[PDB]
Protein backbone atom coordinates (compact mmCIF):
# COMPACT_ATOMS: atom_id res chain seq x y z
CA UNK A 1 0.00 0.00 0.00
CA UNK A 2 2.62 2.65 1.16
CA UNK A 3 5.38 3.77 -1.32
CA UNK A 4 8.36 2.35 0.69
CA UNK A 5 6.48 -1.05 0.66
CA UNK A 6 6.06 -1.04 -3.21
CA UNK A 7 9.71 -0.16 -4.19
CA UNK A 8 13.08 -1.64 -2.91
CA UNK A 9 15.49 0.86 -1.22
CA UNK A 10 17.61 0.12 -4.40
CA UNK A 11 14.77 1.31 -6.75
CA UNK A 12 13.76 4.47 -4.76
CA UNK A 13 17.49 5.48 -4.64
CA UNK A 14 17.86 5.04 -8.46
CA UNK A 15 14.58 6.97 -9.23
CA UNK A 16 15.87 9.93 -7.11
CA UNK A 17 19.25 9.72 -8.99
CA UNK A 18 17.35 9.98 -12.37
CA UNK A 19 15.07 12.91 -11.12
CA UNK A 20 18.45 14.60 -10.28
CA UNK A 21 19.59 14.03 -13.93
CA UNK A 22 16.28 14.78 -15.79
CA UNK A 23 14.73 17.33 -13.26
CA UNK A 24 17.76 18.83 -11.54
CA UNK A 25 15.84 21.90 -10.15
CA UNK A 26 12.94 19.84 -8.61
CA UNK A 27 12.56 18.35 -5.08
CA UNK A 28 11.34 14.71 -5.15
CA UNK A 29 8.40 14.49 -2.73
CA UNK A 30 6.35 11.42 -1.75
CA UNK A 31 2.91 12.62 -0.48
CA UNK A 32 0.65 9.94 1.12
CA UNK A 33 -2.80 10.03 2.79
CA UNK A 34 -2.76 9.19 6.55
CA UNK A 35 -3.68 5.46 6.90
CA UNK A 36 -6.47 6.55 9.36
CA UNK A 37 -7.95 9.36 7.11
CA UNK A 38 -11.81 9.37 6.60
CA UNK A 39 -12.66 12.93 5.27
CA UNK A 40 -10.06 14.00 2.58
CA UNK A 41 -9.86 12.22 -0.83
CA UNK A 42 -6.72 10.29 -2.03
CA UNK A 43 -4.30 12.09 -4.46
CA UNK A 44 -4.30 11.06 -8.16
CA UNK A 45 -0.53 10.24 -7.63
CA UNK A 46 2.22 9.66 -4.96
CA UNK A 47 5.45 11.18 -6.43
CA UNK A 48 5.73 15.02 -6.99
CA UNK A 49 8.51 17.17 -8.49
CA UNK A 50 8.20 20.41 -6.48
CA UNK A 51 10.09 23.51 -7.75
CA UNK A 52 12.88 24.10 -5.17
CA UNK A 53 12.17 27.90 -4.69
CA UNK A 54 8.59 27.40 -3.25
CA UNK A 55 8.14 27.62 0.59
CA UNK A 56 6.07 25.04 2.59
CA UNK A 57 3.06 27.47 2.75
CA UNK A 58 2.93 27.49 -1.12
CA UNK A 59 3.27 23.58 -1.17
CA UNK A 60 0.26 23.31 1.26
CA UNK A 61 -1.77 25.53 -1.23
CA UNK A 62 -0.65 23.45 -4.32
CA UNK A 63 -1.89 20.18 -2.64
CA UNK A 64 -5.18 21.78 -1.37
CA UNK A 65 -5.67 22.86 -5.06
CA UNK A 66 -4.72 19.30 -6.19
CA UNK A 67 -7.32 17.85 -3.66
CA UNK A 68 -9.80 20.59 -4.91
CA UNK A 69 -10.65 21.37 -1.19
CA UNK A 70 -12.91 24.39 -0.27
CA UNK A 71 -11.82 27.09 2.19
CA UNK A 72 -13.30 25.62 5.44
CA UNK A 73 -12.01 21.99 4.86
CA UNK A 74 -9.03 21.23 7.20
CA UNK A 75 -5.66 19.93 5.91
CA UNK A 76 -2.37 19.24 7.83
CA UNK A 77 0.88 18.33 6.05
CA UNK A 78 3.40 16.34 8.13
CA UNK A 79 6.97 16.14 6.77
CA UNK A 80 9.17 13.17 7.82
CA UNK A 81 6.56 12.05 10.40
CA UNK A 82 6.24 15.33 12.43
CA UNK A 83 4.64 18.85 12.31
CA UNK A 84 6.59 21.63 10.51
CA UNK A 85 8.31 24.22 12.79
CA UNK A 86 7.43 26.81 10.00
CA UNK A 87 5.57 27.06 6.62
CA UNK A 88 7.85 30.02 5.58
CA UNK A 89 10.87 27.66 5.12
CA UNK A 90 11.97 27.19 1.47
CA UNK A 91 11.47 23.53 0.37
CA UNK A 92 15.19 23.47 -0.74
CA UNK A 93 16.11 23.97 3.01
CA UNK A 94 13.41 21.51 4.25
CA UNK A 95 14.76 18.90 1.76
CA UNK A 96 18.37 19.17 3.06
CA UNK A 97 17.31 18.62 6.70
CA UNK A 98 14.21 16.30 6.37
CA UNK A 99 15.12 14.04 3.37
CA UNK A 100 15.03 10.19 3.87
CA UNK A 101 18.29 8.15 3.28
CA UNK A 102 16.69 7.09 -0.13
CA UNK A 103 16.64 10.82 -1.12
CA UNK A 104 12.83 11.33 -1.29
CA UNK A 105 11.10 13.87 1.01
CA UNK A 106 8.16 12.01 2.71
CA UNK A 107 4.92 13.79 3.74
CA UNK A 108 1.47 12.68 5.08
CA UNK A 109 -1.81 14.74 5.18
CA UNK A 110 -4.94 14.52 7.40
CA UNK A 111 -8.03 16.61 8.42
CA UNK A 112 -6.90 16.25 12.11
CA UNK A 113 -3.60 17.54 13.75
CA UNK A 114 -3.83 14.35 15.95
CA UNK A 115 -2.70 11.83 13.21
O1 LIG B 1 -1.20 22.97 6.82
C1 LIG B 1 -0.22 22.79 7.74
C2 LIG B 1 -0.08 23.72 8.78
C3 LIG B 1 0.93 23.53 9.72
O2 LIG B 1 1.14 24.37 10.77
N1 LIG B 1 1.75 22.42 9.57
C4 LIG B 1 2.82 21.93 10.28
C5 LIG B 1 3.21 20.80 9.63
N2 LIG B 1 2.43 20.56 8.53
C6 LIG B 1 1.54 21.55 8.49
N3 LIG B 1 0.56 21.75 7.60
CL1 LIG C 1 14.54 20.92 -13.78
Amino acid sequence: KTFKQRRTFEQRVEDVRLIREQHPTKIPVIIERYKGEKQLPVLDKTKFLVPDHVNMSELIKIIRRRLQLNANQAFFLLVNGHSMVSVSTPISEVYESEKDEDGFLYMVYASQETF
